[PDB]
Order: C-alpha cells, then sequence, then structure tokens
C-alpha cells in the first residue's frame, strides 16, 4: 500500500507514534517519506546480507526473521513480512522498541540525514488530525 502524506500522519497517530519518546508526529512522517515513499512494501538489501523492511525500513539484522540474515535477532519477534502488511501495526510496535532503545530516531539514517534539525511539522501541515 503507498499511503498519502495525511493518511499515513493519522494512521501513524491512531497508533501512538505522535509524540512516542519524545518525536512529535511529523519526526514520522518525514522519517517513512525519505525511508519507503511511504510505501509498506518496500525492500531493500544491505552489504551485511540483512533486508530493511516496509513504510520505516526495519532491519532483519536485529529486528524481525526473515530466513536468510544468519546470525541475527528478531527483537519484535515477527516475520519481517509483517513489516510490508497495508496494515502498519506491526511497523508501529517494532519502531517504538528500536526507537526506545537509546539512539532515539538516529536508528534511521534517512531522518538523521533528512529530517533531523529541520521544520518536520511542514509534513503534517493541512493534514485533518
Ligand atoms: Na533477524
Ligand atoms: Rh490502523
Amino acid at each position: 500500500k503507498v499511503f498519502g502524506r495525511c493518511e499515513l500522519a493519522a494512521a501513524m497517530k491512531r497508533h501512538g507514534l505522535d509524540n512516542y519518546r519524545g518525536y512529535s508526529l511529523g519526526n514520522w512522517v518525514c522519517a517513512a517519506k525519505f525511508e519507503s515513499n511511504f510505501n509498506t512494501q518496500a525492500t531493500n538489501r544491505n552489504t551485511d546480507g540483512s533486508t530493511d523492511y516496509g513504510i520505516l525500513q526495519i532491519n532483519s539484522r536485529w529486528w524481525c526473521n526473515d530466513g536468510r540474515t544468519p546470525g541475527s535477532r528478531n527483537l519484535c519477534n515477527i516475520p519481517c513480512s509483517a513489516l510490508l502488511s497495508s496494515d502498519i501495526t506491526a511497523s508501529v510496535n517494532c519502531a517504538k522498541k528500536i526507537v526506545s532503545d537509546g539512539n532515539g530516531m538516529n536508528a534511521w539514517v534517512a531522518w538523521r540525514n533528512r529530517c533531523k534539525g529541520t521544520d518536520v511539522q511542514a509534513w503534517i501541515r493541512g493534514c485533518r488530525l
């Protein structure tokens, strides 16, 4: 599923990401835009052989099982395919564990490089929230 900007903002707010660990909704929308272009089906292989999955490009090295990332963890206790669903519940619940683990949203390379220190509230401007 390819979300609209305001559709994804509403879905993320309903699932508890607005101000989660102090990160305003626009931070999450910005991260999703540059990680996945708001596409739940996005996948990208990493040099180490892990893969990033879904609208927030969550990595099989630590967070999910994809059956082909040897010596990896499954800290969100999910198959990586759950992160590709039109339903963002798995991605959101797994993102809450990631952002809670000490590095905050710096875990998302696209957030650090394209969203951090920018006017992220622009990402929810004009949305009915
Ligand atoms: Na894994
Ligand atoms: Rh939902």
